[PDB]
């Protein structure tokens, strides 16, 4: 349930991402242009990494969400504080 799609294409989905999670304290490292590794330090101090990817899906762009390392629970926080951030790109 960590996935949505974007009112936006691929490179204003990447954009618009970007800096909500960099208002948000969390770590911005790209892969291949539409994947990325976002990195923070959740409550309690443990690391949470989790991966993005951006991919077309029948005109629209699809951001997944995948946990990469930390507590399962807090990675789905993280995804709906970001996800909450940026409602106005999220489509129906």
């Amino acid at each position: 349930m960590t996935r949505f799609f974007t009112k936006l294409d691929a490179d204003k989905s990447y954009q618009c991402l970007k800096e909500t999670c960099e208002k948000l304290g969390y770590q911005w490292k790209k892969s291949c242009m539409n994947q990325v590794t976002i990195s923070t330090t959740d409550r309690r101090n443990n690391k949470l990494i989790f991966k993005v990817n951006l991919l077309e899906m029948d005109d629209k762009i699809l951001v997944d969400f995948r946990l990469s390392k930390g507590d399962g629970l807090e990675f789905k926080r993280h995804f709906l504080k970001i996800k909450g951030k940026l409602i106005d790109i999220v489509s129906s």
